[PDB]
């Protein structure tokens, strides 16, 4: 219990676990081949995040990185969490509009370099270089959101009216949640070191719970 | 040769290698698109396990973890082995019954958290927490075997009579092999520390050879 | 700037980055579902390699391995680069001939053991064992090139005349680029220690740029 941010990690663990339970219950009795696919995706994300937060809570997913003159605690498991869940979330958005195979490859490929290079920067000791990697990651993020705002919204307007507006909603939710992460990274202890780790951990917990449970609550209650 | 369990690692390496050779020979001349798919899966598993056991034999795949008052040797490569092969095995069982896409995603997703969290527990230093991760892993295992016993056996009874009984057999073999692993983990040096590492290594070698060669011998000699 | 081979790492970073930019520009306006698939693949490779070389340049992707009586610098990120790009390249060659699903699984599976076991050997401290892993890796390489020379060239002669000769070309380019890697490994500081790290790094940069940009230049300018 030596880490004062642990309460957020505890809240974070608990909400992911229950989030997993809700989707698990709701998905029972679904025989429609398509919905079964969406529920398969939409349940796996909080189950992974649960194990990650529990790792973070229990302390297994964090190491010490010397930069800025300090021994900075780095929740490397938070990055492992993102690497496993953001491509699942991307599939949930692409399958919606029935994207071609190639856009899915590039979108998930864009997504891996984003999260991989942030971790690179997150473990990077030379203070200046840390932000080189932050720039590369955020450029990747821009490719993702460009594809989902000007490539998918086109595909949405030719499909069903139920999937159109349903995508419009989740597209917008995606736009504003994803873009807050690099901001919080930049002002936190991994970047400029203004916001403290404790606050930073709180900020990442609320976003993760919103992105990993709330996103599915939207989708799984859609026609 | 400092490790007395090395003989099992050596036997283990040798049987995986020959297992790989048999399936490689048997698969020559197969032009049927489907069987080619099964043989692709059914050969890759022993080839990976070979490299892992050889790593374990040669010692590259093992580290020391302090718990229970000792510096416990941990064959982390055995866990790497499982993470690469159990989802291949799962595909071999799902493709059999022609499962929908979503059940395959959830089954392999269930399977990754199982093996990932066991490794987490296997490297976990705080003795009590080790079994927290064991509980999470085994819960995942139950989801897998639930899906394969009450979801696939239904899909098996509507397909071909050759694939029905052929799945019935491999379903049962899966049920009893997979469930022995968490038991052996629990009584071995990674858990309760009753069974010695040497015995433990023997137990994991016989199960791995059965699960990775024998399983394919069943499947690859089926209509 | 302590590493004299850094100039090659710098050249290497710069060419990957521009390579990424060219394919990105060229792929704009492509609405054909198939070409979009090829461009998705053909752009991701230099974007990954860019980040890897930049990691190598910036130094994040290299560690020290004691063997042969020295503390050998090991660019582990160069191996991470290959593990992410060679299966993409393999898809670019298989999708060309419209290979069945099973050959793709085995080819990419062959490809992972190749790169995984080389890294194993590359980090292996006991000098003799290093070449055990080199032998296992090269055997994998032979399986890949066997499949692409006697299995795909057959599939090429029954498809379109535009894809036939286009595959003939890229098949041959693949044959001679891939096979130079284990040679350079063998004569470099990771193996026999004749060629110096500086030269070795130069050799791997020219091959990587040829394999990761030039290969796509061929393919993306084909009918
Ligand atoms: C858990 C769910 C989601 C949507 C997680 C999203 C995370 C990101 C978009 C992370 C982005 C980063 C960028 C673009 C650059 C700074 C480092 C980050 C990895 C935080
Ligand atoms: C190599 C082939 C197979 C089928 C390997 C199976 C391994 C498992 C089912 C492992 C299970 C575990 C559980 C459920 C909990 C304790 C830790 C383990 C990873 C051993
Ligand atoms: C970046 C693009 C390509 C095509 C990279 C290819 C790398 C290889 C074929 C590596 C092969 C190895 C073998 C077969 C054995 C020695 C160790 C290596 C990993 C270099």
């Amino acid at each position: 219990t030596g880490r004062p941010e642990w309460i957020w990690l505890a809240l974070g663990t608990a909400l992911m676990g229950l989030g997993t339970l809700y989707f698990l219950v709701k998905g029972m009795g679904v025989s429609d081949p398509d919905a079964k696919k969406f529920y398969a995706i939409t349940t796996l994300v909080p189950a992974i995040a649960f194990t990650m937060y529990l790792s973070m809570l229990l302390g297994y997913g964090l190491t010490m990185v010397p930069f800025g003159g300090e021994q900075n605690p780095i929740y490397w498991a938070r990055y492992a969490d993102w690497l496993f869940t953001t491509p699942l979330l991307l599939l949930d958005l692409a399958l919606l509009v029935d994207a071609d195979q190639g856009t899915i490859l590039a979108l998930v490929g864009a997504d891996g370099i984003m999260i991989g290079t942030g971790l690179v920067g997150a473990l990077t000791k030379v203070y200046s270089y840390r932000f080189v990697w932050w720039a590369i990651s955020t450029a990747a993020m821009l490719y993702i959101l460009y594809v989902l705002f000007f490539g998918f919204t086109s595909k949405a307007e030719s499909m069903r009216p139920e999937v159109a507006s349903t995508f419009k909603v989740l597209r917008n939710v995606t736009v504003v949640l994803w873009s807050a992460y690099p901001v919080v990274w930049l002002i936190g202890s991994e970047g400029a070191g203004i916001v403290p780790l404790n606050i930073e951990t709180l900020l990442f917990m609320v976003l993760d719970v919103s992105a990993k449970v709330g996103f599915g609550l939207i989708l799984l209650r859609s026609r």
